[PDB]
């Protein structure tokens, strides 16, 4: 019922950043949860799915600002739905708002983590 990012990530050029995203419930909850990261570039008002994950399966867009950079990190029964992004770029600057959905509903619990690259970290 509670999704939890970091509210803020920096990172280098050329290197790597995690992002994570868990959550919890007081109640149990089953593994049949999925997990959307959704993308705005810094000054933009568009999110764009980056990646996706449900019934036990993972989904990175091919053709996205990130593709080829998404590695997934996360783990359904431990409630955990992060990623890395790799080697990074001046322009990756962004928010990216992590979903977390229930099967009885369509609409999701979002939570979202600033990224600043900087050339020394």
């Amino acid at each position: 019922i509670v999704v939890y990012t970091d509210r803020e990530v920096h990172g280098a050029v050329g290197s790597r950043v995690t992002l994570h995203c868990s959550f919890w419930s007081s109640e149990w909850v089953s593994d049949d949860i999925s997990f959307t990261w959704r993308y705005q570039p810094e000054g933009g008002r568009d999110a764009i799915s980056i990646f996706h994950y449900a019934k036990g399966q993972p989904y990175i867009d091919e053709v996205g600002t990130f593709k080829e950079r998404i590695q997934w990190v996360g783990d359904p029964r431990w409630k955990d739905g992060s990623i890395v992004i790799h080697n990074l770029d001046y322009s990756d600057n962004g928010t990216f708002t992590c979903d977390v959905k229930n099967p009885p509903d369509i609409v999701g619990k979002t939570s979202q983590v600033t990224l600043y690259v900087f050339e020394k970290v």
